[PDB]
């Protein structure tokens, strides 16, 4: 399936594209409703499609990026207030922080060391194993991380944030690819 942002669940921070294949950070707050399923206090927005089974893959750009987070996440997780995003939250994902600090949201974290900094990440989830996977497209496919025996029960959701806003600092596009 073909991966789509979900405009329900976009912080007010964030721009979507038509096609809804781009996210990225306003210089201002929106003035959009206050519904159930937007996340409130974090530039965060999850993928349409709801994975109850199966392998998937989508392909994320991030060019030009100072910061990012992508993963995949619990339909259940909260949407309003602070939180953490790990794995016992229903989050599965790994983020640039800072420009140089890549990490896996492990318990605690695992610093991820990147010689070769991504313009474009691939994203695996392969419901049934258990398994959410991340790969270097720049560095010839290689592998950044692999969340294992994840043990999925409910469904779940594409997970993006475009950073947090920074002054113009992180403008850049989220872009998913063909
Ligand atoms: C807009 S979320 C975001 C956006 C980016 F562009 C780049 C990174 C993040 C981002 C990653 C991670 C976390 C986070 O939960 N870290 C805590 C650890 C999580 C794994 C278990 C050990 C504790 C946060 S947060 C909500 O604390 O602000 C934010």
């Amino acid at each position: 399936v073909h991966i789509t942002l979900d405009p329900d669940t976009a912080n007010p921070w964030l721009i979507l594209s038509e096609d809804r294949r781009q996210v990225r950070l306003g210089d201002t707050q929106q003035s959009i409703p206050g519904n159930e399923e937007r996340f409130d206090s974090y530039p965060m927005v999850l993928g349409a499609q709801h994975f109850h089974s199966g392998k998937h893959y989508w392909e994320v750009d991030v060019t030009g990026k100072e910061a990012w987070d992508l993963g995949v996440c619990r339909d259940s997780v909260r949407r309003k207030g602070h939180f953490l995003l790990s794995s016992k939250s229903g989050f599965w994902t790994i983020w640039l922080w800072n420009k140089q600090k890549y990490e896996a949201g492990t318990y605690p974290q695992t610093p991820l060391h990147l010689q070769v900094p991504p313009c474009q990440v691939g994203i695996f989830l392969d419901y049934e194993a258990g398994m959410v996977s991340f790969y270097n497209i720049t560095d010839h496919g290689s592998l950044i991380y692999s969340f294992s025996e994840c043990a999925f029960t409910g469904p779940l959701r594409p997970f993006f944030s475009p950073g947090f806003n920074d002054g113009g600092k992180n403008t850049a596009p989220l872009t998913l690819c063909p």
